[PDB]
């Protein structure tokens, strides 16, 4: 089951950042970030992951944009920018 403090579709930072927890539902193909095709785009591999926060699990993973809150790995935001080794 989902983690209490998972980002929220109506939050509002949630909405600034266009988040959407199931990627395929997100604006991703539109926005066109740089770097891999937007089909592959989600948090797993997403710069601001943050594996290692409080609560994470397979699914839901921190997210230095959203202090204090958990993402789910299979989504998108419009701050979206490929993990660099
Ligand atoms: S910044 Fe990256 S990890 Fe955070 S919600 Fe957006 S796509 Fe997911």
């Amino acid at each position: 089951s989902a983690p209490a403090n998972a980002v929220a579709a109506d939050n509002a930072t949630a909405i600034a950042l266009k988040y959407n927890q199931d990627a395929t539902k997100s604006e991703r193909v539109a926005a066109a970030r740089p770097g891999l095709p937007p089909e592959e785009q989600q948090c797993a591999n997403c710069q601001f992951m943050q594996a290692d926060a409080a609560g994470a699990t397979d699914e839901w993973k921190g997210c230095q944009l959203f202090p204090g809150k958990l993402i789910n790995v299979n989504g998108w935001c419009a701050s979206w920018t490929l993990k660099a080794g």
